[PDB]
């Protein structure tokens, strides 16, 4: 265990690994490897979307693309006013976690209805991939046009073919597997951060071997069944539980 | 399998490799299915060049696994690019090469090496991400080596065998070895059967 | 052993050639050095360890192979160095170089083309494989063994909420063993059981 | 509720620097928020 912590610290000193790889290799828990990463001085987006509009056969299409995976949601608008763009933004924010929106300096994107929707849904709007996605979507639309009667059915069938039937990239996945994996990794990071702060609200007085004095207040990191990992003086050490006293610390 | 592949291609217009994987068909049948539609790669390497601290660095990436290979060049001529391409062809099996509209990538020595090794040269968003990651690693461990060439080779070692990222949680060297081994077994079974 | 390499140096037309050989497959990497100092030897060893996984290096009692640069590179790359095939591979490479000598101007192109010919155009052995197919097969087999032993525990780190017969509450987080097409094998209180797929929910439960 | 009690307890500790048991008995707020009000002051120490 302590040999695992020493090997992990030497391995991060050489190669600067990440905490998932160290937790899998050296068989240490995740909070300890995250603290090893958090102590390195040389080591210190999944919710950004881009929106645009286009024209196709006299219809006004609006396209929203998740940037980090290439995930497309499209719709056919009856006009190009601000209320319909605000309604499309409200549906998009109600289905996926949207935290940062990037648009161009158009008329309908600079409107009081879109600003009210961004205020109620807590989205940061920023004015300046989407043109390449519009080009690829129009190629698919002209490829499967003869199987539909209206234009909305062709738009939604092209969205389905782009999202789940086209595979590429490094691992050979589509866009839906990429966006689900990215958001799941971010969720794991936030849950681990909550556990880290809740554990680190404590304090430990420990007694060394062949001594009867209590030592300085070291910060608790991991409280096991028989072992306790503490940080003191930029050093991690493992003390057994029968030589330690854990108190609360109100030191904000 | 052939009927399911024809129905799937009539609906969604898939390519031949994904159909041959998902339906377990020999690849020539899926090739003819794709070729009969009127409405319509483990040996591909992408090459690029960049500048860093007054030097010229040439970087080749195996695309299906993200496997990097870098070198420090003394110049941006065509002879050194042809020499790096000959070393890359002599180390790994290379069949298809992709580059951009550059100067040293259209040369007599480069075309002679591509002819002698029988590589399909094509001209034209993965290589920029690989160069960005390589720049971050180079600036991360710059203070451990005096020369720039040693730092580039240590960054290549760290990027290939120490970064277990992605979905599956696999490094780049294990991915390229598994891809080429599985492709060799698949071609052997399709040649036997 | 699937990760043992041997190194040597030779002279050819007044030059210095350095030859590294993977033993279990006969795989050859070679370069032309402008000198015989320790720095170029350490640089070639660093490029070899950055391309392929090297763990055990075997050399002789030479001049540049016993130096601070090679010792520092082996320390930083965690390679085990031992001092004491390569001569046979050197004679083979010299014969191929003399066979295709009249197609190249310089000696460096001849060395690299002979490396390509020896690695991918000389099929022999038992099954009829070249050196590259053999080294890829050997390394893939060893990596498959070790990663199988880790991936079993990786698939047993999931949590399953299941339902029993004639009770409308979801039972506790049993451990997944195997997930079939119409059945799921779980371990609950050291009891193995098989539930249908439509009565289970498999999550990872971050928290 | 006691949310206005939390506001008035913050003002009262800003003036007079009470302890946590006195504020918990006077303003009828729970003990955790009273100990946090004492903890976020740089001059006082909860004891
Ligand atoms: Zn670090
Ligand atoms: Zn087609
Ligand atoms: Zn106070």
């Amino acid at each position: 265990f302590l040999d695992g912590i020493e090997k992990a610290q030497e391995e991060h000193e050489k190669y600067h690994n990440n905490w998932r790889a160290m937790a899998e290799d050296f068989q240490i828990p995740q909070v300890v490897a995250k603290e090893i990463v958090a102590q390195c001085p040389k080591c210190q987006s999944p919710k950004t979307w881009q929106m645009d509009c286009t024209h196709l056969e006299g219809k006004v299409i609006i396209v929203a693309v998740h940037v980090a995976s290439g995930y497309i949601e499209a719709e056919v608008l009856p006009a190009e006013t601000g209320k319909e763009t605000a309604h499309f933004l409200l549906k998009l924010a109600a289905r996926w976690p949207v935290k940062h929106l990037h648009t161009d300096n158009g008329d309908n994107f600079t409107s009081s209805a879109v600003q009210a929707v961004c205020w109620w849904a807590q989205i940061e709007h920023t004015f300046g991939v989407v043109e390449s996605m519009n080009h690829q979507l129009k190629t698919i639309i002209t490829q499967i046009r003869d199987q539909a009667e209206k234009i909305e059915t062709a738009v939604q069938m092209a969205v389905l073919i782009h999202n789940f039937k086209r595979k590429g990239g490094i691992g050979g996945y589509s866009a839906g597997e990429r966006i689900i994996d990215i958001i799941a990794s971010d969720l794991q990071t936030t849950k681990l951060q909550n556990q880290i702060s809740k554990i680190q609200n404590f304090r430990v007085y420990f007694r060394e071997g062949r001594d009867q004095q209590w030592k300085g207040p070291a910060t608790l990191i991991w409280k096991g069944e028989g072992a306790v990992v503490i940080q003191d003086g930029q050093d991690l050490k493992v003390v057994p539980r029968r030589k330690c006293k854990i108190i609360k610390d109100y030191g904000r």
